[PDB]
This record gives structure tokens, sequence and C-alpha cells, in this order.
């Protein structure tokens, strides 16, 4: 079925301002300081280009250049809201998008001339950094996410379509990180910030936050968003990056977020006041459930950033932030949806995705016919660009298959590059490694191919082979110890497996496939056709695995290893009641 396809790219960072205006015309809006305009598209999402907004349409005068409004359909009314990502004003349409706007006043009422910079003074202002209005409990009530970056995410409440408001009892909070190892300093702090809220089919409300942990944190509210539960942990990994929910006609929840785990800190790193680097936002991520999230399908990799590999990344616009966090979605029709996703120019996107895509159940790679558009590869220079970037290269190449043809195959090694290392740092990033996505299974069967490259080799040079539940960084040494299964290959003193105790030998010179099913805390691992041995889960997790990450162990230069074909199946362990 059909692949992620891009079709555009939005006049904006994704994440507010794409809206649907009827079944053919649907409009990406921009944070433009000059005179308003959108991207149209008027075939349900093909083809796109830029039209200026009519002289009735409100001009940004909060917001940000980078950002758009958010704007939502009031489902009983069928007019619009309007709300910046920070600062400015509540507009209301009269005649749709293309209408009559009306700011909010403090004192509850309409004002039409809001062109009058004297009459905008008696404007409400909604405080905070806000996110996505959405209208709940049959369209009677809109909220509004809004954050302080240490006090964490409460709600703006009106009852009366947006003309009056107040503000939730209680919200969303998360707790700081520990520098514990293999951290050496604090990641930024943020306290359950920019918020995702979905009503399930009960009336429940479930928030899903951005934070400083390994995943985002959630919680619930039974009453329509006035108070919240404690909050908790969610199934969504990921760290100061961006959740969005959504719910498609027929029911099914999607689930939109960047599934990564950043590098550890470094020794660079603050205290929770300010980040320190960027190393986890170069891709984008989708699950759906058609139970009210009981259980979850997909977790599969919408796009990888194209800049991933690149040394100049971060080289233009320092100061902005880049890659393939932040999205919005609208669906287009039974089995396609719209996603804006990303930041920056040069980076942000609007894709369209399948379904059917999403709820496979295999998939299978070639490094060589794949690399550019499958394979996460990149190391990073650590030297601190722009605001909060590092520059990259890419940590592995392809070469000839020794065997002849014309196959190329992806060489892991550990490099020699002195431009991979920070001694002040503290780190070094030279063990170069490959990562790749899979659709999540609780059970399943990963194979791949490999042979020893016919060179000089380390007393621990090999590969590090990891099933993970996230995208760990192709040069993070410590995927090991976050992985639901995970074994080295050592080339020395001869090669082998090492299955817990057992070592395994193989060739020299040669291919080999090794296999892994995994069901429940163990799997079975197998080297060209036989089994070999059986791992322990290292790692529970909460959905399964969807990676495999293979990095070089080498602590000097070395020749490495090859690494040709990937390929997975997952199964679906249905709900039943024999427990
Ligand atoms: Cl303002
Ligand atoms: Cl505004
Ligand atoms: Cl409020
Ligand atoms: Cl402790
Ligand atoms: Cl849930
Ligand atoms: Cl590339
Ligand atoms: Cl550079
Ligand atoms: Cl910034
Ligand atoms: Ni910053």
């Amino acid at each position: 079925v059909p692949e992620p396809e891009v079709v555009a790219t939005p006049p904006a960072d994704a994440g507010r301002g794409l809206i649907r205006v009827d079944s053919r015309e649907i409009r990406h809006y921009s944070g433009t300081r000059k005179e308003p305009d959108y991207l149209v598209s008027r075939d349900n999402g093909k083809t796109w280009e830029m039209k200026a907004a009519p002289a009735g349409y409100p001009p940004n005068y909060g917001g940000i250049p980078k950002e758009s409004p958010a704007i939502v359909r009031n489902p009983l009314t069928r007019e619009f809201i309007r709300v910046q990502p920070i600062g400015g004003f509540v507009f209301l349409s009269r005649g749709g998008l293309d209408g009559k706007w009306l700011a909010v006043t403090n004192d509850g009422k309409l004002e039409e001339d809001w062109k009058d910079p004297e009459k905008r003074k008696n404007l409400k202002k909604l405080g905070g950094i806000m996110r996505t209005p959405v209208f709940v409990n049959k369209g009677r009530r809109v909220i509004v996410p809004f954050h302080n970056m240490g006090g964490g995410t409460k709600f703006h409440i009106s009852d009366d379509g947006g003309l009056t408001w107040h503000v939730s009892r209680n919200g969303v909070t998360s707790p700081r990180h520990e520098a514990r190892p293999p951290h050496q300093g604090v990641r930024w702090f943020n306290n359950a910030v920019e918020a995702t809220v979905l009503e399930m089919k009960d009336g429940t409300l479930w928030a899903l936050a951005r934070t400083s942990q390994d995943q985002a944190w959630q919680a619930f509210s039974k009453d329509y968003g006035e108070t919240w539960s404690k909050p908790e942990p969610s199934r969504f990994f990921g760290t100061l990056t961006m959740n969005t929910l959504g719910r498609l006609d027929d029911g099914t929840i999607v689930s939109l977020w960047t599934n990564t785990m950043a590098l550890p800190e470094n020794a660079t790193a603050g205290n929770g006041t300010w980040e320190d680097v960027f190393t986890n936002r170069d891709s984008h991520h989708i699950a759906m459930s058609g139970d009210e999230g009981k259980t979850w399908y997909g977790f599969r990799e919408i796009i990888l950033d194209e800049h991933r590999n690149h040394p100049g990344y971060a080289t233009l616009d320092g100061p902005e932030d880049r890659g393939k966090a932040y999205s919005e979605m609208v669906q287009l029709d039974k089995n396609r949806i719209l996603i804006s996703l990303g930041q920056h120019k040069n980076h942000r996107r609007l894709v369209i995705v399948d379904r059917r895509w999403v709820g496979a159940k295999t998939r299978a790679t070639q490094t060589g016919k794949d690399l550019d558009s499958q394979w996460t590869i990149h190391t990073y220079i650590p030297q601190k660009k722009g605001h909060c970037s590092y520059n990259r290269k890419p940590s592995a190449e392809l070469v000839q298959d020794p065997s002849g043809g014309t196959k190329k195959v992806l060489q892991i090694k550990r490099l020699d590059d002195p431009e991979l290392v920070n001694e002040k740092s503290n780190v070094d990033y030279r063990n170069g490694g490959a990562t790749w996505n899979f659709p999540n299974g609780t059970t399943g069967l990963v194979k791949f191919r490999f042979r020893v490259v016919d060179g000089e080799q380390a007393d621990d040079s090999g590969l590090q082979v990891s099933l993970t539940d996230r995208l760990f960084n192709a040069c993070d040494s410590t995927t090991k110890d976050y992985a639901l299964f995970t074994f080295p290959i050592r080339l020395k003193p001869a090669p082998h497996l090492l299955l817990g105790m057992k070592k395994v030998p193989f060739t020299p010179g040669a291919w080999h496939e090794i296999s892994l099913l995994w069901q429940g805390g163990q799997a079975v691992v197998s080297l060209d056709g036989k089994k070999a041995g059986t791992l322990k889960m290292a790692n529970k997790s909460p959905n399964g695995a969807s990676y495999i990450h293979f990095i070089s162990t080498g602590s000097q230069p070395d020749a490495g290893i090859l690494l040709d074909t990937v390929n997975a199946r997952v199964k679906l362990e249905h709900h039943h009641h024999h427990h």
C-alpha cells in the first residue's frame, strides 16, 4: 500500500494553522508579520500554492513569524476561533474564514473594529504559550491548553463559544530530569508543556504533554478539563518534542510524535534552566488505535529528515529550530491523512499517509538501495552550532559487496575522526552505526545479513545489535542499556555471537544471516537457519519492538562489519480472556 508522500512545504512551522475549508479546499495559514496569507489546496491536499488572505482576515497581532495561529472550527456554529501560539487576541468568525472577524473583549463582547489600536487595548489576551483550541462535550465547551515552562500546563476554558473565559483548577505537570548515568548533566526542564488533548468516546479528556523525561506524560479529566488526575508517564517515548492526537471519522485515534531517544547529556549541560543541544528531532512517527487506546499499532516513521547527515545542518539560520518535530493532521478520505510536520523552511513538510500502511505487519530493506530514505546513520560533530544544534556526518558508508554483483552494503566500524570527539564535553561519537524502523510488534521475527570486513580489527571490535522501542542515534553506545533485547557480535579473538554466556562461532570472509524471534520476555537467536541461543528481555516496553539498532563496538579504528539486508514481520496478539 502507498508509502508516505511529500506534497508541499507549509508556510509556517507545523502544529497550527492547517484547516479544512470544505470537502476539496484545505489551507495552511502562516505567521507572516505582513499582509496575511496561506497555502491552499483545491484538490483535497494534492497540490498547493500561496494566496493572500482577504483584508477582513486579521493580521497576526500576536504570535511569531515562524508559527501560524491555531484555527479551529466550532462544530455547532461552523464558525472559527483563532488564537496565537503566544500573545494576541481571540478572534471569532462570522461567515467563515473569508467572512467578518470579531475580537473578544475583556467584558465578553465582540469588537468589529479591531484594526483600531486603541480599541485593541480592551481585548481579551489569553496568557501563556497556547496550543490548539479543542471543542468538547458535544461542542458546548472549548478549551485551550497553555503552559509556563516551569509551572506546567493548564487550560483556558469557555462555555460560550469563546466570549468569556476561566482557567482550569489544575492541569498537567511532570518531573525534572536527573543527571544519572549515562547523563553528565541535566536536560532542559519543561514541566508538561505543549499539550495535545483528545476527548475519548466516554467523555474523558486525555492530555499528552512534552517533558524532560524519556517519554511524554499524561493526565485525564472527567469534568471536560476543569480538573485533572495525577500525571503519569505515557506510552509515547520522546523528550522535549511534541505530541498531537486526533480522531478519524470512523473513530480510530491517531497519535503523531517524534519517537526518539536523545543522546545522553554531556558535561557542559546545565541544571535545567536551558538546553544544550537537540539530538532527537530528525523523524516523526504515527500510531493508531481502534479501541480507545487499549491497543496501538504502527509506530512507523512517516519521514526522516533529509538533512540529517549534513555537516552544514545548522550552518544557516543558526538560531532557528529545525527538523521534523511538531505536527497537525487533517483526514483526507477513508484511508488517507494529510500531516503538516517539522520546523524551519528547509525541513517542514506536508505529507500524505495511508492508514493501511500504518497497519502493515512487514517491512524489508537493503542498505545500498534504501540508505537515503530509510536508514538513520548520522553521527555528530560535538561542537555547538547556532542556538542548540550540532552539524553531522554519515557515520557509515556504502562499499562494494566483496562477493561481487552490484550490491552495495553498509560498512559499520569505529571511525578515525577527531572531529567527532570533544574532550571537554567528554563525548566521543566515533562509533559508526545504523538503525531502521519496522511496524511495532510484541512478537515478531527480524532477520539481517552481515559479514566481517577483511581488515585489521581491534580487540573489542564488533557490533552491538539491539531491538528497541524508539529511534536511538546511530552513534549512541548506550542503546543496549535501554534495549528490549541486545547482544554483541564479537570479532576477537575469533568471530562469535555472545548469547548471554554462550559463545557461538561463525566464519570470517562469508555472509551470515541472524534471526531474532521475540515473544514476551524472550528472544530466540538463529545463525544461518540453526537455533543458536536465547536472550532474556533486558528492558520491558509498554509497546513492543519497532527498531533494530546496530552499532560498532571497537575502541580503536577498525575495519568493522558489513550490513546487507534486514527484514521484519510482526504478528497481532489479539485481545482475549484466557489469562
Ligand atoms: Cl500581544
Ligand atoms: Cl492576534
Ligand atoms: Cl482563561
Ligand atoms: Cl539514588
Ligand atoms: Cl490512553
Ligand atoms: Cl543523506
Ligand atoms: Cl560543521
Ligand atoms: Cl529558537
Ligand atoms: Ni533554547
